[PDB]
This record gives C-alpha cells, structure tokens and sequence, in this order.
C-alpha cells in the first residue's frame, strides 16, 4: 500500500496542480499496491479559498492509479481552476488482499456522510472488530468492511466528547492510537482543522518531506511530551513551505530531498505551516531521481534485468579489492570475529530472498565449515524452530520490512542469537533491529518481481563467505578463484544479456503452454526454483522447479513429449549426474531446453534448443544461469499480453499478514 | 530384476512340480516390473534322474511370466513326469539394460551351445566391455548383447583353465567375481557340478530360504576363508532331505519357508551335497533368521489393486507399526530397536533426517513435533542434495535414514557419508535385511508389511507414526511434557478408527475426482503440520495421475505464487484446527479474493468454512501433530480415483530408467 499527501502552505496552487501532484505521488508508490486508489481534497467552488476548507471531496475508484487519474478528470462538478493559497490533500493506493477492491473499501476512509474526518491507513488494526462494536452502540453507522473505517469513526468519537472547545488535532489523534492495536501509518485531514495534517506511525513507514526557498529554523525537531518558534520546523522570515507526507521516499525525491523519518508513536502535526512532533532530524536523501526512472526501457523489470552488470558492481564497490584479493564488508567489521566463534548459520527469508540463501548455502558450508540452515520465514515461525545463543541468523529482505522475515528476526533476538541483516533499504526495520548487516546497494527495485535484488543478495552472501575463510591457508587459492570470477562477472552478465533475442524466440515456442518444468541440482537448485517462481509471477504459466536428483522418485512420470521442460546442466562436479537426469527425460520422450555452458559441445550437439551461457566459477554460475530465466519470464509475459511490472493478485513487499 | 532358484535335495519332485515352483516364484517378483523371463532346468527324459544331470534345458521368452508358463507346458519333447530326487532349477525376470528385450537377451545366460554353465543376474557389470574383448581373444563367441553373458563365458574360462580336475564350483565363482566390476546378484548352475548351486552378490540383495522336516545343524553359518566339514555348514542332521530357495526378494520364499539367510557383499554361498556353506576371500557368520512376513501380505485379496489395498488397510498397518511399542495402559513408548542407543541419542545435539521422495516428506511431516519434543535442531535433507553439497556432519549428530526399501542409492550413500564422519546413524526401514537397516548403528522396522504398490501409501503413514513414537521416547523424562505426551498417545490410540472414518468418505473423494477428471493442473496449499501433506499429495497425483499437481506453502502465496489463482485454476486448501488456523483462513480469503474457488480439506466441525466453501472434505479432528496422517489420505484416494477414471493401471510403474543401450 502507499500513502501520499501534498500540503501547500501559502504556495498558490490551482485545484489541477494539486490533483496532478496527488496522482503523480501515487504513481511513484503504485508498485506497493495497485488494486484501487483514491484522493481526498477540498471541495466547493468559491473564489476565496477560505470558504472552501469546510467541504471535503473524495474521489475513489477501482483499478490502478490510471483508472483514478481519469475519474478525477472529466468531472462535471469540480472546477480545477480555484487558486488555493493553503490546502491539504491526501491520497492512497491499496493492495486489496481481502474482499473486493471496491471504491467503498479504498482509502481515504470517512467518519460520516459529511466527511468531517478522512484518514489514509497502511497496515492492520488487530482489534477493529472490538472498536466496530463500541462505535456502533454510540450511534455510528459503518459502510465498508475495512479495518481503516474504525479509525475514522473513532477520531470523530474523540472529537464528539472532548473537554475543551479547542483541543488540538494531536490530542484527538493521540486518543485514537491509544485504542488501536497492531501496526499502522496514518495521515489525517479534517474540516474542523483546515490545512492541518497529523501523521503518526507504529511499525509502518511514514516520513515527511519539506521544500522551501527560505531557510529552515532547525534541522533537529525536538520530540515533545504532553510548541514555540524554537520547536517547529518552518521557514524563518516568510511562510512559503510545501510538505510531502509519504510512506516511501520515491514519492518525495522528485519534489525535494529533505525529509524527516518519523519513529514509532511519533505524532507529527503541521499547524499554521509548522511541523512539530509529539509523543527527529531534517536530513538529505542519498537518492537520485534517475534511480527510479525506467530510462529508455519499456518496463522497470527490463531495466533492472539489463542493469545487473551495474548493480553487481555497485554491490562490490568499496568492498572487493582485486589487486590484493581482499574482502571487507564495513557493516560486519565489529562482529566478524564473534560470528566465527558461533556454531551455526541460519538464513531466514521469503520468496526470491529465500532462493538467494538456497543459491549460496553450499559455498557457505564450504568456506565457513559451519552448518547452514535455510528457512522459509512463514514456516520458521509456525514450527517455533529451536534457536540458540551461538546461532548466527541472517535475514534476507530486499525491502527490509517483510512481515514474516521481521517477526523471525524478533523471534531470534528473544533467544539471544546474533542477527545479521542483508537488506536493500537503509533505515528499514530489519536493517535497524539486527546487530549488524550489509546493504546490498543494488539501487531501488521498482518491479514487483525481484531481479537485481536476487543477484545482489547472491553476491553479498558470497563476499561474506570470502571473509569467513580469509585466515585459512588451505582456502587461499579457492578464494582467488572466486574473486577472479567476481571480477569477470559483470562482463559475463553482459554476454548473457546479448542473447536476449535468442531467448525471445524460444519464448514464442512456449507462450501457449500451460505448464513447464525447470530441473536443476546442486548450485542450480535455487536457479530452477527462482526461475519457476518468476514464470509463475508475471506469466501465470504453471511452472515448477524440480530437483533433478528427485526425478526418479516420482515427478519424472509427468514428463512426456508434450510437457515443456527446461534443464540446467553446467560444468561443475554434478555434470555427470545432470547428464543422467537429461537421459531420463529424453527416454520419456521429453524435448527439453537445456541451459548449458558454451564449451559443453556434447550437450549442444545432442540437444536442439540450448541456451549457451559462458563459464564462471561453480559457486557463481547460478547468477549467469538464472538470468536467461529472468529474460524468458519477461518475454513469455509480453507474448501473453500481461504487464511485467504489475502482475495480478499481488504487489511488492509483503508487510502485513 | 528378479531372481529365484529352487534346490530340492533328496526331496523327490517331478519336473512339473519343479517348473510350477519356478513359475510361482517369478509371479511373486512381477510387481518390480520386467520385460522378459526364463528358466533353467535339467533336460533329458531318462527315467533315472541321475543320468539327466548332464543336459541343461533353457526356456526363455520376451513377455509376461504367464506366456512363459504356456511355453513350458507347450513342449512336445519334454516329459513332465520324471521324478528328481536331487535337482536345481533357476528362474529370472529381466529389466533390460544392456541389449533389447528378446529371447536371446533373456536369462539364464549360457556359457556355450551345450549349456555347460548358466547364470541369472540382477544388476549391471560395468567392465563388461573389457571382459568381452578378453574372452573373445581367448576364443569365446558371444551371442547376446547383454553384459550378463560375460559372466557365463568367464566362469567357463576359469573352468577351462583350472589347475586340478577337482577345483570347487566356489573357487571358480570367486575368480569370476574378482574380475567383475559393478553391482550384481548371481546364481550359477553347471553340468560339471550337478545338483550344486552357488550364489553371490555385490550391491544387490540375495537371500536363501531353507526348509527341512529334520533338525538343522545350526542357525548361524560361520564364514570360511581361503576346511568344509560338519561343523562349518548348514544341513539336516540325521537325514539328507532339505530344500533351498535362492531369491532376490523374500516375497518369493515366504510361502515355502520363513527361515532365511541374507547374504552380504562378496559372500559366495554354495550348496554341495545338500549342505550350505558360505565362503569369503570371535568368528563372523551369517544368521538363519525368522521372517514375520506372510503370503497374505503380498496378495491383493478382495481389492482390485495393490494401491487400493495398501491405502484401505492403513488402519491395520498403523496398528502393526505400534504393536509392542506403545502401551496405552500407562502411556509409555518403547522402540526395542533403540534400547542400546537411546542414551547416546539423547546426549547428541542435532537430528538430521535424510531421505528421497515420499520418505523425505515423512521427515517434513514430523519435523515440528521432533523439534518440540526433543528441543534439538532438526534438519530435513533430500539425499541427492545432501550429497551434492558435502553437508557438514559431526560426531554428535544423530542422522536418520528413512527408506521403505532400505536400498535407495542416494539415501544409502548419505548413510555411508555420515558414518565416515562419526555420526550416530539410525535406520527407519520397512525391509528386513536391507542395506540401510544393516549399516546403521541402530534402527526401527516400521512393520507396515511389504509395499507392493508402485507408490508409497502405508509406508508414509507408518514412517510418520514411527517418528512420532521416537519423539515420544526422547521426552519421556520431562515433567513439563507429560500432558503433551498423553494427548499425543491418546491420539495414536484413536488414530486407526479415525482413518476408517476418513476412508468411509471415499464416495465424496470420487465426486472430487470427477470434478478434476478433465483438469491439467491443481494447486495444493497448506502450512505448518500440513506442508508435508501438500508436497506428498502433489507427488502422488503427479506419480499416479500424470497431471501437474504442485504443493504450495500457504505462507508464500503473497510472495508470487498467488498470481496463478483465477476462476480456472483448481485449488485444494488444507485448513485444520491447530494454531495456524487463522493464518490458513487468511490464505483462503486471499485465494477467493482473486476468483479462486478452492476445495477445502477441513475438520468435521469447522462449521464456518463448510458453509462458506462449496465442496469440503470433512475429516475428523485429531492431535495437531497427527492430523497430517488424516489429511493426506483423501489425497491418496484422489490420485487413485483420478487414475482409474482416466484408464490408467495404478499398479503399473511407467517410471522407467534410461533407455536400453543397444551397442
Ligand atoms: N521478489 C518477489 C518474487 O519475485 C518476492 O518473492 C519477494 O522476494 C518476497 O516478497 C520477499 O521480499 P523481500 O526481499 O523484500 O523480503
Ligand atoms: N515410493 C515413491 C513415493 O510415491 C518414492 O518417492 C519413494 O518414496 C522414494 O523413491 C524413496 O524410496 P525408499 O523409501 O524405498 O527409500
Ligand atoms: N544387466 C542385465 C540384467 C538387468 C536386470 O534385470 O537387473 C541385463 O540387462 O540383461
């Protein structure tokens, strides 16, 4: 889900400039949820903008943001020419995991048929059912089935029973969050408090951007406890200021790089155009707009696949020295010694991040000599897996906010384990709450299906492995072999990408099929699992990864001349076994596409369709063997008329149940 | 693939009776699959059996054993009424590997046109190329494309180049196997050693049954290294009469006798003058042991298939797995196979479960309760991947090897891997005498009876119960877990009846089979205790029905796989009354929200989901760590019924190995 609001204080914006800013803000957040969208602004058509803050307009529609962008326009009642010197507008895109994605369930929610309070919510209220029964007895009627409505009907209940005629908007919000259980990130707007916004969070991201040609009064807003000129963030001499409430930084970087990341239970409030926190640090974002632009590519996913030569380099930058063959991960310098005195490695993650652990488990066992266990976070929690004080627990999360991975982290901390975060998001929950960690530095990933995040996690775990064995004489040559492979890896990725057209041709032979089996073993078990997940996610074909050594134990019965099959046969120590699996598939009349090495002349002669990738070190080959399956999934989706950036039935980053 | 030889020594039998015994032996071996079979026996129609011992007749044929039986009785020049006081007949079912199926490539393979030596073989001789060249240079002409023929030609080469006129049959075979490379189980017969048999193995099972109305000299045959006298071999004491049964599978012996000797690698067993001795290149020996197997356990009975039988008899097989091991009278568990090792096991620091296929799913199905009751780390490994990674293993690891057959290559090699590293090894098997039961430090026989069906049904649930019982032993000294143990054991007490209740819903499962009759895919979703149920159900439907069924961990839906859900994709969800109930409901709402209309396997009394879901399979409630047994049976039946509807033979393997090398 996504939150975005635009508060222009004494910065004249017409009603069109504001709506185009709310839509443009949701477009930056659409990848977090694109089942429905909505906006909330001030209505009325009075030239004097002051006589219009008493009328709230809600435009909510089902579909992506482009369905709302057109619903907002071509309306017969809203005059898009009213100049507003002061105005507040809130927007939201929703990931409808439950129920229908109807406009009544989309945000902003309302508290009554006159819109006295409207709120946009990211998260879940674990006791909204109790709140719903309490509010219905006092005289409040509910319309939607969402848990967000109990937040709107309640902020109005605290307003209908206040003690003084002018209780601050903060006091009303403070009484609400005290009755809310679970996680949430809220942004309120009310007719009674014109132009005033309130932003509180608890277990969900919520920052506040600021732009102004004037100087700011401070760069460290002091948190308060239940507000003068030496307490609020505001322009000194004049009033020109623009705020940008948002649950992510991509929606704000386009307008300014000065945000204030709030914290749990911090109740920010903009009053008279002054930002004050109740119960901070105005900082510069380290992100360029180009990082969240498609560039010359037709889709984010295509960009992020073809940029893997660069993102791999950025992952190793300032960490790998090829002249002296040294590896240093600054994020682990103060813990690497204690990590080596531990007795077991546990990798915990979901989805593609889990596959990155599968892809590096073998080399981690080799170079650390420690037991390495790889766990799906959801199952890890269901079983109450035993964890001990001398366990090192890794948490792989591109977003750093995945619910199951994050709860596994707090589970392992409670048991005294040493926790390490492998993240792609600075300041994320998982990067903060782990004892140490590594930022893979692959750049923002906008496509729902992770591509560069996987290969960057892969490389990051390999670098950790190289550190763990940098004091073993017997492993020096093995380290050199691996590091030379890493030096040559960016160019070999480029070689794989040059086969883009050859992959597209094979896709034309498969897009009509209902199923495909992807078979691999050893280092390429993860490859066939990740490839199967990608084809599932964006093409909707029934693709499944099958461990090659397991074919003879049942799954081989599903192979015939009609069943599409992709096999991975690389020149490592399992080559002979992979050839036996291939012979078994052929005996069953299978006609598989084989991903193999360029020099594998035997395989290339005896197989019609082969994807010939260049050879790398065995423990790095998984990076090269997965890219063709990334490309294949992309082309299959295009052939089937689907969107590769917005696959049906989900969005990016699972931050709730 | 199947070996059977019958040696009657001073037990008069007619040629008819001998041939009927050989055929009946192969009938017990057909379930393993084969493309041809043959028999070898003494020819000639001289009324005195002693003169016919120099004429070996062969009857081999491509096809089913029934056709072979017709060919036997269809011999105008063969008199079936000659009585043999002493005779050795051998029989074999072949699964072609080298040389296409044909009469010439069938067993027994002969050493020359006069059949001086014949041999039946299970396995593959790797260096059969080199051996063939050598024997051709010495003047031996080959007539078949089988690797086996090199064995028959080589034993005649040793005979033709023997130093003394009275070199033993054993010595010849010893010299043969010392030149062979690979895996083999062999039985030899020769006109130069009438009435004698020699059996040997390396990497393939071979056993010997024995029957005599007279007392036997011993129940422990001592090994002889390179004097064969009355104190060193097996034989009837006061009289000569005795019968021997060589076989690669006890199923071909059990109807005649339950006293068997399991040979080990490089053993050379020989019957000379009706006396069985075991040669080899305190005092080691081979035990004559009693099998508790019965012929009825390998017969369909009133069922139309072995798959149907082994599914529907699971109330009985679960009871057999628990017999003598669970005392509901005082809530105690005793696995006799672990008595001398339970103490060490409790001092170890990690459990590793290693297996392939459905046996691996048995580990996944019990991982959680093992973690709970042992409080140790529990790692579940697919044997093939375990080997590829050179997984770290330590002296204080307890490694379990789950295998119905006890012979699966990758599982067995994982066992030997762990032994080299000093780990305590434990075998969970269903085949007495198998490699994994022998080479583990200790083990548990799950005692589900032989599994004749192609797919693992009762073996899975019996493994499930066996691992739960082990878990109950590991926590029997913990006060805080007494209640939890009682709850689980009362569940085991009620489990056989709860299985019958599930089996009584067979009609409801058929209705579901007709709904999926035309479908090409089905997603089976679950989590926690029922993750294994999804994986095992998906494997069954793949293996038996040949449709693309896949098990999906419910917690992973929102991470990608949920994109497959729409109004067309068939889905089966498992929602039971355990601690993951709310999370499973969430997954159900996620599926429905995307136009999915799934079939739900749920508890009988889950009124909410039964009303909000059209088709529900309503199983009875049990302990959470036992529900997996009840929720998997409907998927076993589903796979069975779908295959029947689509005209498939559920007792037909299909899953064949690599093609036949024609050379
Ligand atoms: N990338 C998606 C699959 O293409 C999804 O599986 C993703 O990996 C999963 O949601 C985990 O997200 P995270 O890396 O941010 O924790
Ligand atoms: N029987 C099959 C399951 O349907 C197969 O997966 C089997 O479980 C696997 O081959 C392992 O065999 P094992 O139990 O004899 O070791
Ligand atoms: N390799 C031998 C025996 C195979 C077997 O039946 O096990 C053959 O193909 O004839």
């Amino acid at each position: 889900c996504g939150i975005f609001a635009y508060l222009n204080y004494h910065v004249p914006r017409t009603r069109r400039e504001i709506l185009e800013t709310l839509i443009k803000g949701l477009q930056r957040l659409e990848y977090r949820g694109y089942d429905s969208a909505g906006v909330g602004f001030d209505g009325g058509n009075d030239k004097d903008w002051e006589a219009n803050a008493c009328k709230i307009q809600l435009i909510k529609k089902k579909g992506k943001v482009k369905a709302l962008d057109e619903e907002v326009h071509k309306q017969q009642d809203m005059d898009l020419d009213i100049e507003f010197d002061v105005h507040l507008g809130i927007a939201h895109t929703r990931w409808a995991t439950h129920g229908e994605p109807s406009p009544v369930n989309s945000h902003p929610q309302r508290s009554d048929k006159n819109n006295e309070f409207i709120v946009i919510h990211n998260g879940i209220i674990t006791n909204y059912k109790d709140l719903k029964k309490f509010l219905e007895s006092k005289g409040y009627d509910f319309e939607s089935e969402t848990d967000t409505e109990t937040i709107a009907k309640l902020v109005k209940y605290m307003y209908d029973n206040r003690e003084s005629q002018d209780t601050s908007f903060t006091t009303l919000v403070e009484r609400v969050i005290q009755q809310l259980e679970g996680a949430f990130a809220l942004v309120f707007k009310s007719v009674h408090f014109p132009g005033q916004a309130v932003g509180t969070r608890r277990g969900s991201p919520l920052l506040i951007g600021v732009r102004s040609e004037h100087k700011l009064s401070t760069d460290h807003i002091p948190i308060l406890y239940r507000v003068d000129s030496t307490t609020c963030l505001f322009p000194v001499e004049e009033k020109a200021v623009e705020y940008y409430f948002a649950s992510d930084a991509s929606a704000v970087i386009e307008h300014t790089n000065r945000v204030i990341f709030l914290e749990d239970d911090d109740v920010a409030a903009v009053v008279d155009g002054r930002l004050s926190i109740h119960r901070r640090a105005v900082q510069t974002l380290q992100m360029e707009l180009q990082q969240i632009m498609k560039g010359n590519f037709s889709s984010f996913m295509q960009k992020e696949i073809f940029e893997q030569p660069e993102s791999v380099v950025n992952t190793m930058r300032g960490r790998v020295n090829f002249d002296d063959y040294t590896v240093n991960l600054g994020g682990l310098k103060d813990h690497i010694k204690e990590i080596q005195r531990c007795r077991r490695l546990i990798l915990i993650a979901c989805g593609t991040s889990y596959h990155a652990g599968v892809a590096t488990r073998q080399v981690l066992e080799e170079l650390t000599e420690l037991p390495v266990m790889v766990e799906l976070a959801s199952d890890f929690l269901d079983r109450n897996t035993p964890v001990f004080r001398d366990d090192v627990c890794f948490f792989l999360s591109q977003s750093g906010e995945t619910a199951d991975t994050l709860m596994g982290l707090r589970y392992c901390k409670e048991r005294g384990a040493l926790t390490v975060g492998i993240t792609n998001t600075v300041g994320s929950s998982i990067s903060r709450e782990t004892d140490c960690g590594v930022h893979i530095n692959a750049g923002p990933e906008i496509g729902v299906a992770s591509t560069k995040a996987y290969t960057s996690q892969f490389v990051s775990l390999v670098m950790f492995a190289l550190m763990m064995c940098d004091d073993r004489i017997s492993m020096q040559e093995r380290r050199k072999e691996i590091m030379l492979g890493l030096k040559r890896l960016p160019d070999l990725i480029k070689e794989v990408l040059s086969m883009d057209d050859e992959i597209q041709k094979l896709a034309t032979e498969l897009y009509h099929q209902k199923s495909v089996l992807i078979m691999g073993r050893g280092y390429h078990y993860a490859t066939c699992l990740e490839g199967a997940l990608k084809i599932k996610e964006i093409t909707y074909m029934h693709s499944e990864g099958i461990l090659a050594g397991e074919l003879k134990h049942g799954p081989l019965a599903l192979v015939d001349k009609l069943m599409p099959v992709i096999m991975i046969i690389m020149r490592d120590h399992t080559y002979a076994k992979c050839q036996n699996a291939l012979q078994q598939v052929v005996a069953r009349q299978g006609r598989p596409v084989v991903i193999c090495d360029k020099e594998d002349t035997e395989t290339i002669k005896n197989t019609k369709r082969t994807i010939k990738v260049p050879h790398s070190v065995d423990c790095l080959q998984g990076i090269l063997s997965v890219i063709p399956l990334q490309l294949l999934a992309f082309h299959l989706a295009v052939l089937r008329g689907y969107d590769v950036d917005f696959p049906r039935n989900l969005a990016k980053s699972v931050t709730v149940e």
